[PDB]
């Protein structure tokens, strides 16, 4: 028998220390990484459950393993809630990640060497979008699949183009999934043949992937087999349960309010950067372009980190520097807003970031500025705790 | 702020019901599915941690995101412990699953159109090492795939002869290898993969191991990321770290032999009762002689709270890793197999089947109560 009191702290203190350190880090650092969030304790509760013990290859009611009667309920809930949230006729909640969701779509709908028009295969690219040009490329190259993703993207126009040349329409709903769930951005599901997203970024759920589709029996069967046995074996049933409860949380009225906060916070930050003379490329994420100031993204993210502001360097369009250096920062506010930072605080935060960037060439002034900003960041982190009682 | 008291039971009673039902089922059903196990509360603690909130593309000390200084400790522990457990010079603990581990190896080592010798242009082969060598020389595989006791050194020799990579999927014997009960392929193969949740008894996920070879290590690094995956599941990687520490305890080797002892005991019981066995921790009960289908056996046994898979051989696939993990001993395993034979005989004889199912159910319930999976 496993004693239920077995724990990491007593057994594996070095590992435990890294965990408690990370917990503390999530409190006392402001996180501006666009692809991160903070998920609810209920999601973590499901991920920490005994459902990890169940092998469940196949789909609810159609498993290759016995004993799946109760995990079928959890998975069905996740599927039904995903369909409800996105007005889909089909949802596949087994993908382990966005990478596996996307791979499965490719395997479902394309054969290697097929042509693919987008933003093993013959790739054609397109670069506000010029739909006239996308259509011209579609007609010229006859893609098997057209991919669109995330201004306001016109899904109905992509459907029109796909229809014209008999292509599948694949939408990667990355970075607008939460806005779509909240009714704040046009839904690609009615227009695409298939839609993917991760479940941990703007949806704020567990780490994993999700496939959605409007009704098409043949495409749905291809998607089924592509996920399993195509890309995966057994799904992570504890993470699927976590997906079920996260999708329930995402349907709450509070979630649309949170999504608007995400947007308002980004707008406040943008207005501060612009007011301080920093160029923005822009939405819940934006780039701070650092060309005018001769600052590298690497240089800026290091300095901001020392001030307990975690951001990622990022190449600007046509960046003259390598991707390991870059001339920009990428900022997103999903995590900022999730921990309750408001638009005014976001505005001030960006101003603190500008104080750092302005001082970055002056060693003494930069040290002085980082010291000051740290104190301000600590006070904000304490005022807006991520988890607690 | 998330209030830390937020819970599933208060908020999502229907999901909670499915979870508490599954927990109870794990107690009151004997699980004989070969590829399942029961992982420790420490693994589950890690999987339920806040490490799920961290994006950490790249590898420790070489991330594409900031803020990874602490999760780097957890992943380095996982890597170091995998290396020490399997005597490898290289360990990649990021694969989300066995499938992802295997897919990364193909991408790292093979090109589209390459030839592959296993058991892409595919050529398939006691093992007949002569024929293996024959086929290798004949078709010049870019990669040979392998996985009683397999002679790893012979595969290395053959692979060397033709200048092929050697890839071992160790998933069926990983626990035995960790326990020193089966020859370790790691010194011989160029790359080894395994799951972490089957005979290793850890979190659900994948693992890649390799002997020192800087060129191959670089290819594997980039095959896993960005080749097959994006961000790793850092909460699950932490769970791998504590699982690998548990796998190094002397208790673990005792457990691995108990798995084998339990299988041997069940097999003797079936044979003694006239049921044909096809055959380490897995075996097949062939039901053709009695004219029992997998479906009706599976159904009857399931009603007696014995969870099996049906299986080509017609009948049951049985494995004992979970059985041994919850403390069922060999004598108990022998009796369990005899109870299963009572049910099977009742089907074939069409006699007292319902009563016999109930009888085995109450015996199974007592065994489950005597050998709880989790408790205080
Ligand atoms: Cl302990
Ligand atoms: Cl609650
Ligand atoms: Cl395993």
């Amino acid at each position: 028998m496993f004693n239920r009191d077995m724990n990491i702290a007593d057994y594996d203190p070095e590992l435990w220390q890294s965990i408690t350190d990370e917990v503390q880090r999530q409190e006392d650092h402001i996180e501006l990484i666009a692809s991160e969030n903070y998920t609810s304790p209920r999601v973590m509760e499901a991920q920490g459950s005994q459902l990890t013990n169940k092998y469940a290859e196949g789909y609810p009611g159609k498993r290759y393993y016995g004993g799946c009667e109760y995990v079928d309920v959890a998975e069905s809930l996740a599927i039904e809630r995903a369909k409800s949230l996105f007005g889909a006729d089909y949802a596949n909640v087994q993908p382990h990640s966005g990478s596996q969701a996307n791979a499965a779509v490719y395997q479902a709908l394309c054969a290697p060497g097929d042509t693919i028009l987008g933003m093993m295969y013959n790739a054609v690219q397109y670069g506000i979008l010029d739909y006239a040009e996308i259509e011209r490329l579609a007609v010229e190259h006859k893609p098997t699949m057209i991919i669109a993703g995330f201004g306001i993207v016109d899904w109905a126009k992509f459907r029109e183009i796909a229809d014209k040349v008999g292509a599948y329409l694949f939408v990667d709903m990355a970075h607008v999934a939460g806005l779509v769930a909240a009714g704040l951005y046009p839904n690609p599901v009615p227009f695409a043949d298939v839609v993917t997203t991760t479940t941990h970024k703007t949806l704020g759920g567990p780490r994993g992937g999700l496939i959605l589709a409007k009704a098409n029996e043949a495409i749905e069967k291809k998607l089924n087999s592509a996920v399993f046995p195509g890309q995966q074996g057994g799904p992570l049933m504890h993470v699927i349960a976590a997906k079920a409860v996260a999708f329930k949380e995402c349907a709450e009225p509070e979630f649309a309010v949170y999504q608007q906060q995400v947007l308002d916070n980004a707008k406040a930050m943008v207005k501060s950067f612009l007011a301080r003379g920093y160029k923005i490329v822009s939405n819940h994420l934006f780039l701070v372009d650092l060309i005018a100031q001769d600052i590298t993204g690497k240089e800026a993210d290091a300095a901001l980190g020392n001030a307990h502001i975690t951001v990622n360097k990022n190449s600007v369009p046509n960046d003259p520097r390598s991707p390991f250096v870059t001339s920009g920062l990428r900022i997103g506010t999903p995590a900022l807003a999730r921990r309750g930072v408001n638009a005014q605080q976001s505005a001030e935060l960006a101003l603190w970031m500008c104080d750092v960037l302005d001082a970055i060439k002056d060693e003494a002034k930069l040290a002085t500025t980082i010291t000051a900003v740290k104190v301000k960041v600590a006070a904000l982190c304490k005022a807006c705790p991520v988890y607690g009682l």
